[PDB]
């Protein structure tokens, strides 16, 4: 038919017609998702290229195009629903047209099928560039920012490794430990958050492409997938990247995606747990625990309330893909574009809130450390270390006494008439010392 | 070009100031803003907020009339540009409560009138009670302007389908397998009546999706607004947008301490993404082939014709599902006086709501519309299944009825034509008696 | 063990049964007592109305009616050994009850075949999702009600003895101004009245029963008015008069989105629970290191290793239960969006999801009423102490000496831990302009709450 | 028909027969909510506890021998299972597992005193541990066991049935399915090769988890710190649980106090269990649709009668489950506070139900569903030889146009591409017979 198209734009009919077809959200692929289509175009124009399949010149001017579009000169090129064939093919065509424009400003005249889609399908190449989307943003971007974060958690745990507090079991009063020691935890959760992120790589890292329509490679040269593959590794350093194991179930299915989020999730759940302990020993002044003061942006926790934010988000997004996930049908899962849009934006938020926790909030968290002592000298305390001073019976005697008549082992060993010879005060306020109970 | 405030560096054509701009400098999170409706909200209640207070004298008139209309603008959609700030942000919504606040004192002063952000455009109002009455006030429109319309216009065209396809008979499923006949009329009432309750289900939770916080202030008690502000606001609202179902909300700590209500209605959108899912899912497999698929039907050609506009359903309906579980999350963790997910609550609801509108459009006009069955096909096929050959057994036994069923399939024949090739017919079967028997449309019970 | 396929020997059940238990090895859990209730409900209403339709005959009838109403009486429990995960229209659950039926009246000297006589008019299809909505709507309508409306009452009756406990609002877990304990648990009340209304919004579509369709949604080897015959004896013997015919026969097969829909206001229920929960064993956090609002009821030892400490364990049970109502809502949606053509296959699973959140939120509030709420006490005069101290409370003093003397006023008494009257006193600000009397009333923390 | 009892709170009457104490029945009366109460594998898991932790106590001097013995010689029994109708304790309890952890400890104070020994069900049986470290330890002591010696071996047999239908199905040529359309051919055996991968990777997620499944709070105590407890009490632990059970996957905390503030190695295990229902539900729900028939459907393989597709359903129902548990695993996971997750009972109680609905119906599957399947293969290939998805390569010899008539001509007519192309008269001047068998072969255009 006949297709009105914006002057300035470089998108061809078919990407027209789609825009027309699917106006459903206002929103077209992100940055990441168009940089890495042209990546996957410029790879495989190198290899078509390579096998003598597509004349060098044209060749050339596809790399030379995919290298503008990898490079984020035509983001505004891409005005295609996310909510589209759920294949992705639109946005695949609408990467060929684009190209296509490119070229011709060069003088070099592409077809985008059978140019730019060369050895490719409508099926093999969406989710490849969803998988080297996602592979980049978890290698390149979330895992140096979870280790940042790790690093300033780890900072604060050994700078508060004697600070002395109460430790809080079911919100209530409990044995001493030290604000040192429950960093040390964070720390820990985000070092088990690295990995998981690795734990899922060489699933996440399966790239689809030479599987063409069905994942049989019919219409594809033999080595397509590896030769693109390692064009690939060798543009990006992406050495995660990977041929798939089983040609069919990298189309049929899209479980790396579904893995990759559980690793997502469970790192949003760690971020609320820490996120959520901060704002508390951060809250009041005067109706609060007020443990801690956090850097002002009275102040509010807003760091902890965008990360707790972001966490929800995520675990939005987990159940949307893994619901996407589950309802392939035969030789295609079509959810990608969906599946595509909610693991990339996990990754983006969990990226960019992690950084900022860390430089904003965490790096320059200060200390109550007196407030933190009066409340580790108002936790129990326990028996046992006055065990080989006054034997087991009496120092039996002294809980059971301190517990009938409420009052603190000490007081309770005082009241009995215990300080003498094989106990001084010294040495009784020495074996129950609160920063020697938290065994830091 | 870039003009300074104090020091802070804001674009020049910026309608926002410094707090909107440390905000975006704070929450480098998303890179995505407030949605259009949300936007719309925030203008239509600081103009509401200064109309009233106008009228209880709190406010110079010609401050007043500066904030109505630069608010109307807003309202009208013509400064989406200028709301800059990440959905992640301050959990009370507090900065993008600033950024209009900013932006409505900048459009007054092109103007000639000076308006303090805070002092003029928050009079009688707090950081913790706007936000989240936008965000009901956007809620409650995208219902019942837009979402209830958008679902009518569905159930309209399923059930014009079914009234269309009254007498197709065709073979019922269950579990997959063959099973007596219906008609896919029948199939497409059953739609209709998803999409239809569906309906039901979103006018059921505005009682309660309608409560506004205005008026509550800063923890529920209103201390600092007029003892009637909210009813005053809500008033106004209602006046100047025909949404009768905002109301003040039955408790204001409630209101504040909880964003329940858009649990309850994300609950209803689930419910329908649920519905749609079905819908969407069946009408593919019936679109399936054209030769190793069910071929029952065909689906209008869009970009033989794959079901995009199916695939555009359950992509939609699975971002609804996963919107409605972060709803939840958010909802279920707000501290005492305060629920402090909000922005990321409105995020999703809003989404969720223009989700399923849009969606609802294009899938009753672009697929459901022009749906064509392959209607003798269809009877051809319930005419020759072994399900219907149990009405034959008062007539020539069970066991010979299973030898009819079977020679049927191998043959590739119908029912009827194998009882004739059988030499069934005589004194025990007449041709006009099986062909009551086997009468496909009347086993369908059609109304 | 009796041989028909071995059978245990005080097996009520037969082979079909038998087989599904051999066939299923999955869970190991079975068919709940309100499942098991409604089966034997929906058959002895199914046999009155064979009955009256002269379709069955009277003696047959009436040794149907006898051993389904033991069924419904809880009699026959340990008969039903058949997995949750069975085939998804929930047929072989419903063999079951036939068999176990059939079984009875052969005590009794009565022949009944389970499928012509126990099963007629009826499929293997439209049975077990009724006896699914009948056990939903009387989870929701005799148990679950009532059990919110008992929680509302306690929280309601709290808020009424703590209209005048003035505390500091918390907004961001941060300091704020004035409110009441009182207030706080109006608020907590509205969100379990709410939570009624929730419930009872969706008792229409609950309700819907799909007996009568048979095997597809067409009624077809069924009598015409089966379903509104079958439906009106229900209603006559329940009082569940939220049980109706459903409003599309095809709707009410191929989905179950009643259910969905009823999960979604328990799910939202589950959602105030965790905040009205999680507030107040917050509240009742320390003793000395929390913060120490009010006292819950003592019930059981908190600690070997910590002998006088006593833990929040009702807020626990209710958080840990609104979690898994959360869980089972994600499964009964996934279960509701997958069903295809003319019978969503799911039932069993959506089934045992939806009635183990009604079971877990009845049975959690109540306890959560009675053991903790009732019990209850406030720290009233701490809590008005840090009221009467906190910088918030300023505000009231600006038209009398100026909001920076009044921040002045608040940047002293934090720091000097004083209430914010006697740190005006102890700048001399009450003069002229200001007497003691008037600071007082300026001052009025309860005033600042504005209680009603 | 009761006796009394006491604990630091008073007194209070317990069932006479009952081998459970005074905290037990506070916990029985105070939750009534779910009516069901820990596992066989919890039960087992507490019981190996309580003994390997009474054998350290005794190593380390710090118990007496004959306590020791009497403790192991009654967590024996209990491991075994001769006592779990002495677990009456709802799951539903406080988050910490408090009372189920008292419960192990009374019953084995009761077991022991009828063999003549007085043991103390705190300071003896509970010796050197608090609830916050003892049940975290036993439910991550029953997760490990359940992904590795029972969830790994249920989808290898999985796995291999699936492999099995891939080599036997490897030429069974069909039509390829994308958007639910025709498409170009591909083999049953074929996709089956690309479910067996799914399991596969399935194995690869579980065996993925298990160096944070395996870790264990034990010897943490109260808080984190170790605080009345052997400073290598957890170490010691452990070696006698793996020397018991072969679990070379239990492990000492990497950090005791996320040990016991979080329960991330169960949310993270629950990711895995959930991307093996995603897979399932592509599988079960894939192999229902080939089914389906006789008359109406794809009736591409006709499933075993145990014919409605039962398993499946079964399946695809237990994936719902498991995504359900997954999701109630996850809120429970979050909300930690502090030292202390209090969610534990709730969170073991969804993860030990993931582990056995997937365990026992993969072998269901495998057995009862996969191994029986049979193809229809000979429908199958006259289905494929008769897409016109197989008609392109023939373009560059007849022309689109006529491809496109040969198409319409072949579904019209209910015949082959092949027998279509020489009812139209294009053998000869377009392409010869053996041209035409070469392009049409659909075995060869599945690349198989
Ligand atoms: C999706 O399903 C089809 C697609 C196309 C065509 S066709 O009309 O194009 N066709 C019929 C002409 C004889 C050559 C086979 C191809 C037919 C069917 N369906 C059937 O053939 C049903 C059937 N009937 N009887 C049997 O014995 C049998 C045995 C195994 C599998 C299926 C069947
Ligand atoms: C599930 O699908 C089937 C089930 C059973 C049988 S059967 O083998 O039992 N059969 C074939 C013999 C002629 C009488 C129809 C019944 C066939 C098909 N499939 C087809 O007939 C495919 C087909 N082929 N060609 C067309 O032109 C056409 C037009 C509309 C719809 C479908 C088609
Ligand atoms: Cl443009
Ligand atoms: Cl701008
Ligand atoms: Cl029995
Ligand atoms: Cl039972
Ligand atoms: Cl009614």
């Amino acid at each position: 038919g006949e297709v009105r198209v914006p002057a300035k734009a470089l998108w061809r009919a078919q990407t027209q017609r789609a825009v027309e077809n699917f106006p459903i959200s206002g929103r077209g692929l992100e940055r990441t998702q168009i940089r890495a289509l042209g990546l996957l175009k410029g790879a495989c124009a190198q290899v078509n290229s390579d096998l003598g399949l597509l004349a060098p010149e044209k060749a050339d001017a596809i790399i030379a195009a995919a290298a503008e579009i990898a490079d984020g000169q035509h983001d505004d090129q891409f005005p295609i629903d996310v909510f589209q064939t759920g294949s992705g093919t639109s946005s695949n065509m609408n990467t060929n047209e684009v190209i296509a424009s490119i070229a011709a400003k060069g003088g070099v005249t592409l077809h985008p099928n059978d140019d730019v889609n060369m050895s490719q399908s409508s099926n093999d190449t969406f989710p490849t560039a969803t998988h080297i989307a996602a592979t980049e943003a978890a290698v390149a971007h979330l895992i140096p920012a979870l280790q940042q974060l790790h690093d300033a958690l780890a900072a604060k745990a050994l700078d508060w490794h004697t600070v002395v507090k109460s430790g809080r079991t079911h919100l209530m009063d409990a044995v001493p430990v030290t604000l040192g020691q429950e960093f040390s935890g964070y720390a820990r959760q985000i070092e088990a958050g690295i990995e998981r992120v690795r734990a899922c790589l060489p699933r996440l890292g399966e790239l689809a492409i030479g599987g063409t329509a069905v994942g049989t490679g019919l219409n594809a040269p033999d080595d397509f997938g590896v030769r693109v593959v390692a064009v690939l590794v060798a543009q990006t350093g992406l050495s995660e990247l990977r041929t798939a194991a089983n040609s069919f179930e990298a189309q049929a299915a899209r479980d790396g995606l579904v893995e990759a989020s559980g690793a997502l999730r469970t790192i949003a759940v760690s971020l609320t747990k820490i996120a959520n302990d901060i704002r508390w020993m951060g809250s009041g002044p005067l109706t609060g625990l007020a443990e801690i003061q956090l850097p002002d942006l009275k102040v509010n926790p807003v760091l902890p309330e965008a990360v707790t934010q972001v966490a929800a988000q995520v675990i939005g997004n987990d159940a949307a893909i893994a619901w996407g996930g589950a309802n392939g049908a035969f030789e295609l899962n079509v959810y990608i574009p969906m599946m595509a849009r909610n693991i990339l934006e996990s990754f983006k938020l969990l990226t960019n809130v992690s950084r900022l926790f860390a430089q904003r909030c965490i790096a320059g968290l200060t200390a109550n450390v007196e407030h933190l002592r009066r409340l580790a000298e108002s936790s129990p305390s326990i028996v046992t270390p006055l065990n080989s001073a006054i034997g087991y019976e009496e120092a039996a005697a002294v809980a059971k006494q301190a517990l009938k008549e409420r009052k603190t082992i000490r007081q309770t060993v005082i009241d009995r008439g215990l300080i003498g010879d094989r106990l001084s005060i010294e040495d009784l306020d020495r074996r129950l010392d609160v920063l020697a109970m938290a065994k830091a």
